[PDB]
């Protein structure tokens, strides 16, 4: 029951999502190995993901978390990159979309930095890059990221150089960077119902001039 609605580039909603995508690019400690070498994107399309059942699944869980946390869902908008983007938008997040080997355990991982999520669009470590050219830094092939509504609730703070259950008494984990002063936070949820894939963003990475 998913439909995708194209946003016009003239729409304020398109512009605000594009700005979050572009403004949260950073350099990565791998020199571009996983996600490619780029400072910005060419945004090709932004689509709203509409699914009544998945939205109601999300809001139901959000209310449960809010009620366990002094009426505070602690809702964020965060990026997610995955080879399973097309499954996620149709069936929702679940255990199959977890990063089993993630540093905060087997859960579903999200980033404040769009460029962090870009490292996972072709798999863990960028896999073998794009299917057409086998290039993790492909400037031709179209990539997709999700910009997701995520319920964190009470989040367990992990200081770090950067499914399972949430730590007891918590609804998520926050990976705070403790080495790279430019990195933004990363977050992990352990219930697929705590995220909704609100925007599907189609883009290319751009070769630096
Ligand atoms: C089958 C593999 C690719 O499952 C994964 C799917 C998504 C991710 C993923 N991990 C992240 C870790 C930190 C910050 C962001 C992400 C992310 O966007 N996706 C990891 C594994
Ligand atoms: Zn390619």
């Amino acid at each position: 029951g998913t439909i995708l609605i194209d946003l016009s580039p003239d729409d304020k909603e398109f512009q605000s999502v594009e700005e979050e995508m572009q403004s949260t690019v950073r350099e990565h400690r791998d020199g571009g190995h996983a996600g490619g070498i780029f400072n910005r994107y060419n945004i090709l399309k932004i689509q709203k993901v509409c699914n009544k059942k998945l939205w109601e699944r999300y809001t139901h869980r959000r209310k449960e978390v809010s009620e366990e946390n002094h009426n505070h869902a602690n809702e964020r908008m965060l990026f997610h990159g995955s080879p399973f983007v097309n499954a996620i938008i149709h069936k929702g997040f679940d255990e199959r979309h977890a990063y089993i080997g993630g540093m905060f355990g087997a859960g579903i991982y999200f980033a404040e930095n769009s460029s962090k999520s870009n490292q996972y669009v072709y798999g863990i470590g960028g896999g073998t890059g794009c299917p057409v050219h086998k290039d993790r830094s492909c400037y031709i092939c179209h990539r997709q990221l999700l910009f997701c509504r995520v319920t964190l609730g009470k989040s367990f703070l992990q200081f770090s150089a950067m499914m399972a259950h949430s730590p007891p008494g918590h609804h998520s984990v926050t990976g705070r960077p403790s080495v790279n002063g430019l990195a933004l936070a990363e977050y992990v949820i352990y219930r697929g119902e705590q995220a909704y894939p609100e925007y599907l963003i189609t883009y290319q990475i751009m070769r630096p001039e």
